[PDB]
């Protein structure tokens, strides 16, 4: 399905999430050219990725070059990995990032990692629309080079307060509490939700969440970690049984 999503047009009737708009996988100014399997496909920003033929509630794998045209050329700016995690309702995009321009030769790369989160996108659940008892929810937590991480979230709609945890990580400081935090009101009127990390007793970063379909099916998101290393992001995806 890797070299289809870069190859075959939009079609509805692959498995949703059908596409995700890239905002913020391509920067405005730059190109992303992704490969796979024997293909390859160069977006912009806004483009769409069809997320319609990569397999749900996995991250799909490419192979990414982040590029700037500059008088006609194209010069190769960052390379490394580039994640998907699909779901019906949601998805959402992150880095790995494996080498970058060194910063005094333009012609050169250098072996360099980090990780950081893209895209978060699909159906957003209307504020105003939600459901009214509670829900569970399941999923996957993806950090730097593990993507084995388990999600456990629970929304009591009544009360407009969610809460989980992260399980499961390789990294132990990782595995944190997902606070008991309030649904709210976006900007563009979608439910989210905002809230404190902990592990044990302490504070440790913040979470973020939208929740998706029409019955709030889905959360995705993303959390922050602080650690001596320092911050930590894992992409946060889960569903209803």
């Amino acid at each position: 399905g890797l070299a289809d999503a870069l190859t075959a047009p939009l079609d509805h009737k692959d498995k949703g999430l059908q596409s995700l708009t890239l905002d913020q996988s391509v920067r405005k100014n730059e190109k992303l050219k992704l490969a796979a399997q024997g293909a390859e496909k160069t977006y912009g920003n806004g483009d769409s990725l069809n997320t319609g033929k990569l397999k749900n509630d996995k991250v799909s794998r490419f192979d990414f070059i982040r590029q700037i045209e500059v008088d006609g050329q194209l010069i190769t700016l960052e390379s490394g990995e580039f994640q998907v995690y699909k779901q019906s309702h949601s998805a959402l995009t992150a880095f790995q990032t494996e080498q970058i321009q060194d910063s005094e030769h333009s012609g050169k790369m250098v072996a360099k990692r980090q990780f950081r989160i893209g895209d978060l996108g699909g159906e957003h659940t209307a504020f105003n629309q939600l459901p009214d008892g509670k829900a569970e929810y399941r999923g996957t937590a993806f950090g730097s080079d593990d993507a084995g991480g388990k999600l456990t979230y629970t929304i009591d709609f009544t009360k407009k307060q969610g809460n989980g945890k992260i399980e499961h990580l390789k990294s132990p400081e990782l595995n944190v509490e997902l606070a008991s935090a309030e649904i709210k009101a976006d900007g563009k009127s979608h439910a989210v939700i905002l809230g404190d990390v902990r592990y044990g007793s302490e504070e440790k970063g913040s979470y973020s969440l939208g929740i998706f379909g029409g019955r709030a099916q889905e959360v995705a998101g993303s959390a922050e970690v602080k650690t001596v290393n320092g911050i930590r992001h894992i992409g946060l995806a889960a569903k209803q049984l």
